[PDB]
Protein backbone atom coordinates (compact mmCIF):
# COMPACT_ATOMS: atom_id res chain seq x y z
CA UNK A 1 0.00 0.00 0.00
CA UNK A 2 1.21 3.52 -1.02
CA UNK A 3 0.27 6.46 1.24
CA UNK A 4 -1.34 4.21 3.83
CA UNK A 5 -1.18 3.94 7.64
CA UNK A 6 -0.85 1.02 10.01
CA UNK A 7 -4.02 -0.88 10.73
CA UNK A 8 -5.16 -1.72 14.28
CA UNK A 9 -5.43 -5.42 15.32
CA UNK A 10 -8.86 -6.77 14.31
CA UNK A 11 -9.64 -3.86 11.95
CA UNK A 12 -9.95 -6.10 8.81
CA UNK A 13 -10.73 -9.56 10.29
CA UNK A 14 -11.55 -10.94 6.76
CA UNK A 15 -7.99 -10.08 5.55
CA UNK A 16 -5.57 -13.00 5.17
CA UNK A 17 -1.95 -13.36 4.07
CA UNK A 18 -1.47 -16.19 1.61
CA UNK A 19 2.11 -17.57 1.82
CA UNK A 20 4.02 -19.84 -0.49
CA UNK A 21 6.40 -22.50 0.85
CA UNK A 22 8.44 -22.97 -2.48
CA UNK A 23 11.43 -22.49 -2.70
CA UNK A 24 11.36 -20.70 0.75
CA UNK A 25 8.39 -19.41 2.75
CA UNK A 26 7.22 -15.86 1.84
CA UNK A 27 4.01 -13.78 1.58
CA UNK A 28 2.44 -14.30 -1.89
CA UNK A 29 -0.87 -12.44 -1.91
CA UNK A 30 -3.66 -11.05 0.18
CA UNK A 31 -7.12 -12.65 0.33
CA UNK A 32 -10.51 -12.39 2.09
CA UNK A 33 -12.43 -14.88 4.26
CA UNK A 34 -15.88 -15.17 2.60
CA UNK A 35 -17.01 -18.54 4.12
CA UNK A 36 -15.75 -20.87 6.85
CA UNK A 37 -13.66 -22.85 4.32
CA UNK A 38 -13.37 -20.21 1.54
CA UNK A 39 -10.82 -17.48 0.69
CA UNK A 40 -11.50 -15.08 -2.23
CA UNK A 41 -8.33 -13.87 -4.01
CA UNK A 42 -6.82 -13.03 -7.45
CA UNK A 43 -6.18 -15.66 -10.14
CA UNK A 44 -2.79 -14.07 -11.09
CA UNK A 45 -1.47 -15.01 -7.60
CA UNK A 46 -1.13 -18.68 -8.72
CA UNK A 47 1.18 -18.01 -11.70
CA UNK A 48 3.56 -21.01 -11.63
CA UNK A 49 1.81 -22.57 -8.53
CA UNK A 50 1.71 -26.28 -9.56
CA UNK A 51 0.10 -27.58 -6.36
CA UNK A 52 -2.09 -26.29 -3.46
CA UNK A 53 0.39 -28.18 -1.15
CA UNK A 54 2.85 -25.23 -1.17
CA UNK A 55 0.17 -22.81 0.12
CA UNK A 56 -0.49 -21.58 3.68
CA UNK A 57 -3.29 -19.18 4.67
CA UNK A 58 -2.89 -17.13 7.83
CA UNK A 59 -5.89 -15.34 9.36
CA UNK A 60 -5.94 -12.96 12.38
CA UNK A 61 -2.52 -11.54 11.51
CA UNK A 62 -1.70 -7.86 11.99
CA UNK A 63 2.11 -8.25 11.67
CA UNK A 64 4.05 -10.57 9.36
CA UNK A 65 6.49 -11.14 12.37
CA UNK A 66 3.60 -13.14 14.03
CA UNK A 67 4.34 -15.85 11.38
CA UNK A 68 6.97 -18.37 12.51
CA UNK A 69 7.29 -22.17 12.05
CA UNK A 70 4.97 -22.72 15.08
CA UNK A 71 2.22 -20.31 13.81
CA UNK A 72 -0.94 -22.14 12.89
CA UNK A 73 -2.35 -21.75 9.37
CA UNK A 74 -4.96 -23.25 7.03
CA UNK A 75 -3.87 -25.70 4.35
CA UNK A 76 -5.45 -25.40 0.87
CA UNK A 77 -7.46 -28.35 -0.47
CA UNK A 78 -8.20 -26.77 -3.86
CA UNK A 79 -7.34 -23.80 -6.07
CA UNK A 80 -10.35 -22.74 -8.16
CA UNK A 81 -9.40 -20.16 -10.87
CA UNK A 82 -12.10 -18.59 -13.06
CA UNK A 83 -11.85 -20.67 -16.31
CA UNK A 84 -12.08 -17.50 -18.49
CA UNK A 85 -8.97 -16.03 -16.77
CA UNK A 86 -5.96 -15.40 -19.08
CA UNK A 87 -4.37 -12.38 -17.38
CA UNK A 88 -5.14 -9.60 -14.83
CA UNK A 89 -5.37 -6.91 -17.49
CA UNK A 90 -8.04 -8.83 -19.42
CA UNK A 91 -10.25 -9.49 -16.33
CA UNK A 92 -11.72 -12.63 -14.68
CA UNK A 93 -8.90 -12.12 -12.14
CA UNK A 94 -10.63 -14.18 -9.46
CA UNK A 95 -9.85 -17.38 -7.60
CA UNK A 96 -11.19 -19.34 -4.61
CA UNK A 97 -9.16 -21.37 -2.16
CA UNK A 98 -11.02 -24.22 -0.51
CA UNK A 99 -9.40 -24.72 2.89
CA UNK A 100 -8.57 -28.23 4.26
CA UNK A 101 -10.08 -27.22 7.64
CA UNK A 102 -12.82 -24.82 8.84
CA UNK A 103 -12.04 -21.27 10.06
CA UNK A 104 -13.39 -20.68 13.56
CA UNK A 105 -15.03 -17.23 13.56
CA UNK A 106 -14.25 -14.86 16.40
CA UNK A 107 -13.20 -11.31 17.14
CA UNK A 108 -9.83 -11.84 15.29
CA UNK A 109 -11.17 -13.55 12.07
CA UNK A 110 -14.64 -13.45 10.50
CA UNK A 111 -16.13 -13.25 6.93
CA UNK A 112 -16.79 -10.17 4.80
CA UNK A 113 -20.25 -9.95 3.10
CA UNK A 114 -20.27 -10.20 -0.68
CA UNK A 115 -22.14 -7.35 -2.44
CA UNK A 116 -25.89 -7.82 -3.15
CA UNK A 117 -27.24 -7.84 -6.78
CA UNK A 118 -29.41 -4.79 -5.87
CA UNK A 119 -26.30 -2.97 -4.57
CA UNK A 120 -24.98 -2.78 -8.22
CA UNK A 121 -26.77 0.66 -8.15
CA UNK A 122 -25.41 1.88 -4.71
CA UNK A 123 -22.63 4.55 -4.52
CA UNK A 124 -19.87 3.51 -2.09
CA UNK A 125 -18.17 6.54 -0.45
CA UNK A 126 -16.15 4.75 2.31
CA UNK A 127 -13.72 2.28 0.53
CA UNK A 128 -10.44 0.97 1.85
CA UNK A 129 -7.61 -1.03 0.23
CA UNK A 130 -5.50 -3.18 2.62
CA UNK A 131 -2.32 -5.21 2.44
CA UNK A 132 1.31 -5.97 3.32
CA UNK A 133 2.55 -4.96 -0.17
CA UNK A 134 5.15 -2.35 -1.24
CA UNK A 135 4.90 1.38 -0.33
CA UNK A 136 6.41 2.25 -3.76
CA UNK A 137 7.43 0.39 -6.93
CA UNK A 138 10.88 -0.62 -5.71
CA UNK A 139 10.30 -1.60 -2.09
CA UNK A 140 9.57 -4.63 0.15
CA UNK A 141 6.73 -6.51 1.95
CA UNK A 142 5.59 -4.48 4.97
CA UNK A 143 5.48 -6.02 8.49
CA UNK A 144 2.19 -4.29 9.62
CA UNK A 145 -1.06 -4.55 7.64
CA UNK A 146 -1.53 -1.11 5.91
CA UNK A 147 -4.78 0.64 5.00
CA UNK A 148 -5.76 3.45 2.58
CA UNK A 149 -9.12 5.15 1.87
CA UNK A 150 -9.50 5.60 -1.87
CA UNK A 151 -12.46 6.92 -3.90
CA UNK A 152 -14.19 4.72 -6.50
CA UNK A 153 -13.89 5.88 -10.13
CA UNK A 154 -16.49 5.37 -12.92
CA UNK A 155 -15.78 2.85 -15.72
CA UNK A 156 -15.89 5.84 -18.21
CA UNK A 157 -13.26 7.80 -16.25
CA UNK A 158 -11.11 4.62 -15.66
CA UNK A 159 -11.21 3.89 -19.43
CA UNK A 160 -9.93 7.47 -20.23
CA UNK A 161 -6.99 6.77 -17.86
CA UNK A 162 -6.17 3.40 -19.51
CA UNK A 163 -5.78 4.09 -23.25
CA UNK A 164 -4.98 0.82 -25.04
CA UNK A 165 -6.77 -1.32 -22.41
CA UNK A 166 -10.34 -2.47 -22.41
CA UNK A 167 -11.78 -1.57 -18.96
CA UNK A 168 -14.90 -3.76 -18.67
CA UNK A 169 -17.80 -3.57 -16.17
CA UNK A 170 -16.27 -6.72 -14.54
CA UNK A 171 -13.47 -4.35 -13.37
CA UNK A 172 -13.86 -1.50 -10.87
CA UNK A 173 -11.26 1.28 -10.37
CA UNK A 174 -10.23 3.37 -7.44
CA UNK A 175 -7.84 6.24 -6.90
CA UNK A 176 -7.27 9.99 -6.57
CA UNK A 177 -6.83 11.94 -9.85
CA UNK A 178 -3.50 13.19 -8.38
CA UNK A 179 -2.41 9.75 -7.09
CA UNK A 180 -0.58 9.22 -3.79
CA UNK A 181 -2.79 6.43 -2.37
CA UNK A 182 -3.06 2.95 -3.94
CA UNK A 183 -2.29 -0.78 -3.79
CA UNK A 184 1.20 -1.94 -4.90
CA UNK A 185 3.25 -5.20 -5.32
CA UNK A 186 2.10 -7.84 -2.86
CA UNK A 187 -1.33 -6.32 -2.14
CA UNK A 188 -3.08 -8.28 -4.96
CA UNK A 189 -5.77 -10.77 -4.04
CA UNK A 190 -6.59 -8.60 -1.04
CA UNK A 191 -9.87 -6.73 -0.51
CA UNK A 192 -11.29 -3.36 -1.51
CA UNK A 193 -13.75 -3.21 1.44
CA UNK A 194 -16.58 -0.63 1.34
CA UNK A 195 -18.80 0.31 4.36
CA UNK A 196 -22.50 0.88 3.55
CA UNK A 197 -25.43 0.85 6.07
CA UNK A 198 -22.92 0.00 8.89
CA UNK A 199 -21.93 -3.20 6.93
CA UNK A 200 -18.64 -3.87 5.16
CA UNK A 201 -18.88 -5.39 1.66
CA UNK A 202 -16.25 -7.01 -0.52
CA UNK A 203 -16.48 -4.56 -3.46
CA UNK A 204 -13.16 -5.47 -5.12
CA UNK A 205 -10.12 -7.75 -5.31
CA UNK A 206 -6.82 -5.83 -5.86
CA UNK A 207 -5.72 -6.74 -9.38
CA UNK A 208 -3.50 -4.35 -11.37
CA UNK A 209 -2.44 -0.78 -12.27
CA UNK A 210 0.18 1.10 -14.35
CA UNK A 211 2.81 1.69 -11.61
CA UNK A 212 1.72 2.41 -7.98
CA UNK A 213 -0.36 5.49 -6.89
CA UNK A 214 0.51 7.47 -10.04
CA UNK A 215 -1.48 10.54 -11.04
CA UNK A 216 -4.41 9.61 -13.37
CA UNK A 217 -3.68 5.85 -13.01
CA UNK A 218 -6.46 4.37 -10.77
CA UNK A 219 -5.87 0.93 -9.28
CA UNK A 220 -7.89 -1.76 -11.14
CA UNK A 221 -9.91 -4.26 -9.08
CA UNK A 222 -12.05 -7.33 -9.90
CA UNK A 223 -15.69 -6.04 -9.55
CA UNK A 224 -16.94 -8.67 -7.06
CA UNK A 225 -20.70 -7.84 -7.60
CA UNK A 226 -20.22 -9.19 -11.20
CA UNK A 227 -19.00 -12.59 -9.82
CA UNK A 228 -21.47 -13.36 -7.02
CA UNK A 229 -23.15 -16.09 -9.14
CA UNK A 230 -19.74 -17.62 -10.02
CA UNK A 231 -18.76 -17.55 -6.27
CA UNK A 232 -22.06 -19.20 -5.23
CA UNK A 233 -21.68 -21.74 -8.09
CA UNK A 234 -18.30 -22.80 -6.75
CA UNK A 235 -18.98 -22.57 -2.95
CA UNK A 236 -22.63 -23.97 -2.97
CA UNK A 237 -21.96 -26.92 -5.37
CA UNK A 238 -24.41 -29.82 -4.48
C1 LIG B 1 9.36 -11.64 0.66
O1 LIG B 1 8.09 -11.79 -0.03
C2 LIG B 1 7.91 -11.03 -1.13
O2 LIG B 1 8.70 -10.18 -1.51
N1 LIG B 1 6.70 -11.29 -1.67
C3 LIG B 1 6.15 -10.73 -2.86
C4 LIG B 1 6.52 -9.50 -3.41
C5 LIG B 1 5.89 -9.02 -4.54
C6 LIG B 1 4.86 -9.75 -5.16
C7 LIG B 1 4.48 -10.99 -4.59
C8 LIG B 1 5.14 -11.47 -3.47
N2 LIG B 1 3.42 -11.74 -5.16
C9 LIG B 1 3.44 -12.35 -6.35
O3 LIG B 1 4.42 -12.36 -7.09
C10 LIG B 1 2.13 -13.00 -6.75
C11 LIG B 1 2.25 -13.69 -8.11
C12 LIG B 1 2.38 -12.72 -9.25
N3 LIG B 1 1.84 -11.50 -9.10
C13 LIG B 1 1.96 -10.60 -10.10
C14 LIG B 1 2.61 -10.91 -11.30
C15 LIG B 1 3.14 -12.17 -11.46
C16 LIG B 1 3.05 -13.08 -10.43
F1 LIG B 1 3.65 -14.29 -10.55
C17 LIG B 1 1.39 -9.23 -9.90
C18 LIG B 1 1.29 -8.72 -8.45
N4 LIG B 1 0.72 -7.37 -8.37
C19 LIG B 1 0.30 -6.88 -7.19
O4 LIG B 1 0.53 -7.46 -6.12
C20 LIG B 1 -0.40 -5.57 -7.25
C21 LIG B 1 -0.50 -4.79 -8.32
C22 LIG B 1 -1.17 -3.48 -8.38
C23 LIG B 1 -2.54 -3.41 -8.08
C24 LIG B 1 -3.19 -2.19 -8.10
CL1 LIG B 1 -4.88 -2.12 -7.65
C25 LIG B 1 -2.52 -1.03 -8.43
C26 LIG B 1 -1.17 -1.09 -8.73
C27 LIG B 1 -0.49 -2.31 -8.72
N5 LIG B 1 0.86 -2.35 -9.19
C28 LIG B 1 1.42 -1.99 -10.36
N6 LIG B 1 2.70 -2.22 -10.32
N7 LIG B 1 2.94 -2.74 -9.09
N8 LIG B 1 1.85 -2.82 -8.40
C29 LIG B 1 2.63 -8.75 -7.76
N9 LIG B 1 2.85 -9.30 -6.58
C30 LIG B 1 4.24 -9.21 -6.38
C31 LIG B 1 4.79 -8.59 -7.46
N10 LIG B 1 3.77 -8.30 -8.33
Amino acid sequence: IVGGTASVRGEWPWQVTLHTTSPTQRHLCGGSIIGNQWILTAAHCFYGVESPKILRVYSGILNQSEIKEDTSFFGVQEIIIHDQYKMAESGYDIALLKLETTVGYGDSQRPICLPSKGDRNVIYTDCWVTGWGYRKLRDKIQNTLQKAKIPLVTNEECQKRYRGHKITHKMICAGYREGGKDACKGDSGGPLSCKHNEVWHLVGITSWGEGCAQRERPGVYTNVVEYVDWILEKTQAV
